[PDB]
C-alpha cells in the first residue's frame, strides 16, 4: 500500500522544525503519520490533516532528534505509517546533521 | 481551474537547473507547463510528464534567467499554464539571485 515516492530533503538539522515536502501514493489525511526512527528511538513529523495535499503529498516539519549534541551525522530512517493499523511504507534513509 | 498550492522554494540561482517541488490542483501531465516570466521575458520549468506526481504535484528544474550577471535579485512571476489553450493559474512571485 503506502509509499514515499519522493522527499525534497533527505537530511536536516538535529533540532528539527524544518519543513519538508513528501510525495506519496494515496493516503487518508486523518490516518497518516511520518515516523523517523533509529534501531528504538522514534520521532514524528509535525503536521495536521490540512497539510496533506489531496491525499498525495504531505508538508511537515521534522522532529527533533534524540541528541542535539551530536558531533557527526546520525543516520535514521523515515517511513509512512497508518495510525489505525500501523501499516508502513518501506523506509527511506535520512541524515540528521549537527547544529 | 489551475492553482499553485505551494512551492518548496520561491527563489533560485540565476543559472537555473535547481529542483523545485510544486503542489497544484489537478493537472493533465501531458498538457501542463510551468512558466516563469517578467514584464516579456519567459522561461519554462524543465520536466517531463513522468515528473508530474498523480496529477497533483510537479518536480521540475528552474530555467536559466535572461541575465546570469545580475548583481542584485530579479523579481519574476511563476504560473501554471495549460499547453493546449494557454489557461493559467494566478502567478506566484519568485526571486532569482546572483550566482
Amino acid at each position: 500500500n503506502l509509499k514515499i515516492v519522493r522527499m525534497d530533503r533527505t537530511a536536516g538539522c538535529v533540532t528539527g522544525g524544518e519543513e519538508i515536502m513528501l510525495l506519496c501514493d494515496k493516503v487518508q489525511k486523518d490516518d497518516i503519520q511520518i515516523r523517523f526512527y533509529e534501531e528504538v528511538w522514534e520521532g514524528f513529523g509535525d503536521f495536521s490533516p490540512t497539510d496533506v495535499h489531496r491525499q498525495f503529498a504531505i508538508v511537515f516539519k521534522t522532529p527533533k532528534y534524540k541528541d542535539v549534541n551530536i558531533t557527526k551525522p546520525a543516520s535514521v530512517f523515515v517511513q509512512l505509517r497508518r495510525k489505525s493499523d500501523l501499516e508502513t511504507s518501506e523506509p527511506k534513509p535520512f541524515l540528521y546533521y549537527p547544529e
